[PDB]
């Protein structure tokens, strides 16, 4: 048989949301990954829409879409925060990066905690600087042809309260290696469980900690993590896997 | 004794020959390609040549040259065809590059199938993103300071029919890993063998698939397989190693 | 109790030296290591000032400084020299970068020979290129999140007779692997011991062999060492670790 599935027709919808409304170390990153999923949409092998704007897209106008690609912020108002929650209680896929997790005492989102796996922000290293990670699991389709080590571009990375590790419906994918510790040179981290790459097994979705400044494409392992991770929440759909068209 | 060789004059000719009649990818390959060579011959190590009309060079122009790098095509004309022909009879060098290998039923040209080792083109994945890529043979000089396995950079990866492994006169020097399968986001290969950088033994030849887009340099290791291959093609010349004068 | 260490205001300051008298390629990599150090500055996490005149730091202003970085020479005259020496005598720091080290029979300044190890420039490889790089000793603080080997992006490489490895108090952690020979283009390598990153413990000093061209900030591996060998120089101040404060 012939090895190759060539496509007809865009397989699936995705949506880019990211705010202007954020550090400019977060806005650099959210244009660079604009970039990144726009090649990875050169000659249309699935339809890419991007907005600044999450306001303008209630849960019926969410649902068309395969998987929503948060790259620096969450949902702020209580319309945006509901239209997500149905969608992601409905079968709805995510892809979120860096600071699209971000929660404190401050948001007022317990839904969110919870999607997330329980982790409420609790430190970061400073300034951004590359660090050893680690594969938990070699077997998942996200890790599978990533090598068992590698040193990550330059981030940010954030700790959480309590580790996203200690919900028994989380699996964690990648770590930041012990091995950094004490990590960093303005704000050090000295020790801790240091989760970077994880899905709530309860929900179609995907988290990574990466997502900081302008150079976090300059490596092809990191590059793959990104493309592992969204192919992967893309063929989970409840509707049916879109690479099997 | 004293463990360098300085070079007293230029050691060798080499000529590099792409075109702009071709997808926007193979171009920007080509010219950052060009500019990779350059670089290796700043203080003139060697003299490098470089062409967009390979109809300038017949047999008696191409003599001259201890290697011809096409980055982005073959020869179309006959009297194209025929002058490289005579080139590769008679002992002469090649380094090719994705597309420079290309070859379809509309080709009509069974020497150049030959000396790629029989491989016919058969599918590619879609679109063009970083690959798990395994060493075939770490004793050889183009892979022996190459880890045995790395992730490339983003290309547009090609499969042949029959795959050159099935070639006795072919030595296979990298494949692309099968637990990239199944890979691509648009067009999806899913099984087969997939070799990436070969050498027809008939030729001083060696041929290596990446070759799309303007990301190929932004990796250390897949830039040393380069220099590895142009290095290793060069010094296998029949009129002496030039890396020994 | 709490993993993280805050900053509550600068922790140490750095001296920056390059010389704008050099060849372009060590003007290149010196404008981009300071922004390397630049970007580890951002939020000032240290004190960071950058100098090309090394004669307006006599050891009466050498004394404020935890570290000095110099990118692409070292101090020429007697009075710069003995400013340099009675800094490093009294405790002071210093992380230096491929020709900062660069000494033959015409320096007539047996210090420093004897500050670097006791090693003398042997000869080089040209062009710049990519190397399989070794870790020495993988439980060091400059190494300890390094994979063992690697592939440096593209650099000059230097020999030193005798080797820094044959003095007692040079403890060597990076060395460019023979797998890498015969190394060369232009002016070929065959053999002989290549330690790339050392230190002279009887100083708070680090010496890195990379530091050519454009290209030096391309890989996240390589950039880690750099974060490491600036760290571990800083931390180990006798006045007290920095980054504990």
């Amino acid at each position: 048989g012939y090895p190759a599935n060539y496509a007809k027709a865009p397989r699936f919808k995705a949506l880019i949301y990211y705010t202007q409304h954020a550090e400019e170390a977060h806005v650099q990153f959210a244009e660079q990954a604009t970039t990144f999923f726009k090649k990875l949409n050169y000659g249309d092998g699935f339809v890419l829409d991007i907005t600044t704007d999450f306001s303008k897209y209630p849960y019926e106008k969410l649902k068309e879409y395969n998987v929503i690609i948060m790259l620096n912020t969450s949902p702020n108002t209580k319309a945006e925060r509901d239209a997500f929650e149905q969608y992601m209680e409905n079968g709805g896929g995510w892809v979120g990066f860096h600071a699209a997790a971000y929660n404190d005492k401050n948001t007022h989102w317990p839904w969110f905690v919870k999607f997330l796996g329980g982790g409420v922000f609790y430190c970061n290293n400073w300034p951004p600087q590359p660090v050893l990670v680690e594969v938990d699991n070699e077997e998942h389709p996200v890790t599978k042809n990533l090598p068992a080590s590698f040193v990550a571009p330059a981030s940010e990375w954030y700790q959480w309260t309590p580790s996203p590790r200690q919900n028994k419906d989380v699996e964690v994918l990648l770590s930041l290696s012990p091995k950094n510790y004490p990590l960093g040179i303005k704000d050090v981290v000295n020790f801790g469980d240091f989760p970077i790459v994880w899905s709530n097994k309860n929900y179609r979705m995907i988290y990574l900690n990466m997502g900081h400044g302008d150079e976090e494409f300059i490596d092809g392992t990191q590059n793959l993590l990104l493309v592992n991770a969204f192919r992967w929440v893309v063929s989970k759909d409840k509707s049916g896997n879109p690479f099997l068209k």
